[PDB]
């Protein structure tokens, strides 16, 4: 599968692919304001999730750190971000079809849109201004706006026992994205792509 990452936001984001035990493509890149990267994600990856970072320091061998979404200090991801990301997550080639969706579940940072570039289903999108309207208690410093299980570390908030209700935090995420997990449990907001389609992330979409 084709994914053109773009990054329409009026600052540089560093763009990030990982399916957390391996790194997509090259696994992570600058993206100046504007920029495009396509990456190539192996058909049927399982568990793969694409997510921008802010304000990122590397030298000149790729080691560094991201004040939003840093995967372990590294340009090239191999593992998953550190919350609050924005997560556009997506199976591929799951019997005959792919699944594609946007998550707060892991909080947000940057205004995202998931799309598809091909025939056969909808895009999702996640654009609205969470983190000038994150609740106190939720914000990062940092930068961002943390999911409550990032902040609190409770079972109702992670879902430990497969048993939770959605929250007073997790609410504010569906209000302003209704489009995407506010957490675990939620109603499934996934959409059913045919198989081997083609993708683009656009950060900042209404940019």
């Amino acid at each position: 599968a084709t994914f053109e990452i773009v990054n329409r936001c009026s600052y540089t984001v560093w763009a990030a692919a990982s399916k957390g035990d391996a790194a997509l493509d090259a696994g992570g890149r600058q993206l100046n304001s504007g920029e495009s990267w396509t990456i190539n994600v192996e058909p049927g990856t399982n568990g793969g999730k694409i997510w921008a970072r802010t304000d990122c320091y590397f030298d000149d061998s790729g080691s560094g750190i991201c004040k939003t979404g840093d995967c372990g200090g590294l340009l090239r991801c191999k593992r998953f971000g550190r919350p609050p990301t924005t997560l556009a997550e997506f199976s591929l080639n799951q019997y005959g079809k792919d699944y594609i969706d946007i998550s707060n579940i892991k909080g947000f940072n940057v205004p995202m849109n998931f799309s598809p570039t091909t025939r056969g289903c909808r895009g999702v999108r996640c654009a609205a201004d969470i983190v000038g309207q994150c609740p106190a208690k939720l914000k990062a410093p940092g930068g961002g706006c943390n999911d409550a299980c990032t902040v609190f570390q409770t079972s109702e908030y992670c879902c430990t026992t497969g048993k939770c209700g959605p929250t007073e935090y997790s609410r504010f995420f569906k209000r302003l994205c209704p489009d995407a997990f506010s957490y675990v449990l939620d109603k499934p907001t996934t959409v059913t792509c045919p198989g081997s389609s083609n993708y683009r992330v656009t950060f900042c979409p209404t940019a």
